């Protein structure tokens, strides 16, 4: 056990302990690492490859811009991962490809304005995906396939639209957050959205510190009219 965390059985918790670094210590036989509450400000290259037995790594609230290449490819067991809180401006291509594993994986509050391509392809698995609090100008490609979801956040970005037909395969979905966007609809491509919200109302959500049901959560930029109030005749084409 690293000398400033304490670990209980394959529970090692560094949480909350003002780490300014990945402590050294790490026994061979962890499967959760809770790292939550520091301010680690980078990974080195190779620092989780002997954890080969994680199944929960929590870097939630620290202060990382960046994230080696390969940094998780050894971790074959993972199944929950979150990055929340952390300042993250960009991940590397295949971050989360041997992942093959993961069922939760939470990158609210960051810096994100854009994801490599096909980032979430191999995490067939998924059923809780959360990227709120970023800068994302579009859904992320890929997100139509995962179709064993059932807790989606995408509020608080800067999205205008969703691709037509995008969410038709997530019907196992239960909470969608999707408010604190600029959905722009004036153009008529925010069509598809309107409708889906309007035939998904019971699962569609906003966040009074804990998930509370709103299908009219979800605004128009600058009205601040829900989007499933949005008539075909107020938009046009040619404002797209
Ligand atoms: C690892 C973990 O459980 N992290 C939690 C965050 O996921 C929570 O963030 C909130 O998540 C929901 C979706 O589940 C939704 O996306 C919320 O908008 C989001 O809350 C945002 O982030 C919070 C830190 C606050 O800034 C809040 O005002 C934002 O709207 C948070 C909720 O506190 O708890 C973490 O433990």
């Amino acid at each position: 056990c690293p000398s400033q965390c304490s670990c209980r059985g394959t529970y090692v918790d560094c949480d909350s302990r003002r780490l300014a670094s990945v402590p050294a210590g790490i026994p061979t036989n962890v499967q959760i690492l809770n790292l939550y509450n520091n301010q680690i400000t980078n990974l080195e290259p190779g620092v989780f490859d002997r954890l080969v037995n994680l199944q929960k790594l929590y870097l939630s609230g620290n202060q990382l811009q960046a994230l080696p290449v390969g940094v998780f490819d050894k971790l074959s067991q993972l199944t929950f991962l979150s990055l929340d809180e952390n300042k993250l401006t960009a991940l590397p291509n295949g971050v989360f490809d041997k992942l093959t594993e993961l069922t939760y994986l939470n990158l609210n509050t960051n810096q994100l304005t854009a994801l490599p391509e096909g980032v979430f392809d191999r995490l067939v698995h998924l059923k809780e995906l959360l990227m709120c609090c970023n800068k994302l100008t579009e859904l992320p490609r890929g997100i139509e396939r995962l179709t064993h979801l059932t807790h989606l956040a995408l509020d608080q970005n800067q999205l205008k639209s969703i691709p037509h037909g995008a969410f038709d395969r997530l019907s196992s979905l239960t909470h969608a957050y999707l408010f604190g966007n600029p959905w722009d609809c004036e153009c008529r491509d925010i069509m598809y959205l309107r409708n889906w919200v309007a035939d998904h109302t019971s699962i569609v959500m906003r966040w009074d510190g804990k998930a509370v049901n709103d299908p009219d959560s979800a605004k128009c930029a600058g009205t601040n009219t829900p989007v499933r109030a949005v008539t075909e005749a107020s938009t046009s084409p040619s404002k797209c």
